[PDB]
């Protein structure tokens, strides 16, 4: 769901602030026009090969990725010296920043930090992809509030394809390690502030850190730790409207079914972060996706005996889909609920990504683009149910219409 464009980026987006410069180049927010909403730009510089090459490796890795603690990419803009990211706008505060302020983490706010740094390793290790450069300056929380969560923001030189494994956990024993004690490791030496420490901290550091590779723990490993689990340890409450969305989602045509997708990709931390914890704590292996099982398990511990039939149906469809698991903004996309996401002004956004060219109108090629034969089958039955005009196209009234429908 991740376009490239070659038009000018400043004829979709005001380019409001400068926040800060990489290593290659500036970042910036910008305006959606159209949508009024608020993206991270960020802009890299083609001027040499090597770095230009770099440049469209991350972009590759980003259109892979899915998880609550990974910044989002939406769409990219490349014209003859520049090329654009346009991703999720986080907050600019780091991770160590309360540390200036207010010293070491206790070891459970710590330990909250650590488990959602060892599930996006875990996720992108489970796909095979390693970060090679988790300093605490490529992290950023998601916002201001005390309860926001905390995003990777730069996959520069990330790869697709371990010792490079190992050096993630490596540099996660690092923050670890900085987190309970105010300072970096080497400028595992337990001191004058490690004293009321406790043996699990230490213990798992310790096994982060090991100086051989091959003696170092595995994400698996540091996430089963017992520092993790008991510091973390907490229940769940579904949303009211949570089963009876999951089930009908299948039965959504194809566009309305992308354009959930695309809001629940705007909305996840704030409008529906109901929705966002629920997933979290439905993914007891914190691999950032959910098993049929997990969600079973999930249920029965929530207090469900019987499971009805319409949901053992759900669980069926999730175990026969591409691989047996729902991935996060799936799970998203279809548990919102109308209330939220039935509003011209959030619809709207949809509509602008489906609009390539800005007509007001959503026409045949660019649902070709959309979707991905017998997707000509799709955008036929897609028509003849939406185009109410009769004239080939979709506008946002029809759009709007279609996204408030009830029957299927
Ligand atoms: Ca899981
Ligand atoms: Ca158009
Ligand atoms: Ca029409």
């Amino acid at each position: 769901l991740i376009l490239c464009h070659s038009g000018k980026l400043e004829d979709k987006y005001i380019i409001d602030e400068k926040l800060g410069q990489g290593t290659y180049g500036c970042v910036y927010k910008g305006i959606d026009k159209v949508t009024n909403q608020l993206y991270a730009i960020k802009e890299e510089k083609k001027d040499r090969l090597k770095n230009i090459n770099r440049f469209f490796q991350e972009i590759e890795i980003m259109k892979k990725l899915d998880h609550p603690n990974i910044v989002k990419l939406y769409e990219t803009y490349e014209n003859d010296n520049y090329i654009y990211l346009i991703m999720e706008l986080c907050s600019g505060r780091e991770l160590f920043d309360s540390i200036i302020e207010n010293g070491s983490f206790t070891e459970k706010n710590a330990a909250t930090i650590m488990k959602q740094i060892f599930s996006a390793i875990f996720y992108l290790h489970s796909l095979n992809i390693v970060h090679r450069d988790l300093k605490p300056e490529n992290f950023l929380f998601q916002s201001e509030n005390k309860d926001s969560l905390l995003k990777i923001i730069d996959f520069g030189l990330s790869k697709n394809l371990k010792y490079d494994k190992k050096c993630d956990i490596w540099s996660s024993g690092v923050i670890m390690y900085t987190l309970l004690c105010g300072y970096p490791p080497f400028y595992c030496f337990y001191e004058n502030d490690w004293g009321s420490i406790s043996s699990d901290a230490k213990n798992l550091i310790t096994k982060l850190l090991t100086y051989n590779p091959n003696e170092r723990c595995t994400i698996e490993e540091a996430l089963n730790h017992p520092w993790i689990t008991q510091m973390t340890k907490s229940h769940v409450e579904l949303s009211s409207t949570l089963l009876k969305n999951l089930k009908n989602f299948k039965k959504e045509n194809e566009l309305k079914k992308i354009a959930l997708t695309i809001i629940a990709k705007h909305l996840c931390d704030v409008e529906i972060n109901n929705l966002r914890n629920i997933f979290i704590a439905l993914d007891v292996d914190n691999s950032g996706t959910l098993s049929s099982q997990e969600i079973l398990d999930g249920l029965k511990k929530i207090g469900y005996q019987k499971i009805p039939p319409d949901i053992h149906q759900v669980l069926r469809d999730i175990d026969s889909n591409a691989s047996g698991q729902i991935h996060y903004t799936d799970f998203l996309a279809a548990t919102i609920d109308k209330q939220t996401y039935l509003k011209k002004e959030v619809c709207l956004i949809p509509f602008k990504f489906f609009d390539i060219d800005g007509n007001g109108k959503i026409s045949v090629e660019e649902l070709k683009r959309i979707f991905g034969p017998l997707i000509d089958k799709a955008i036929d039955s897609l028509l003849q149910e939406v185009d109410l005009n009769g004239d080939g196209e979709i506008d946002f009234h029809e759009f709007m219409l279609m996204m408030s429908k009830l029957e299927h």
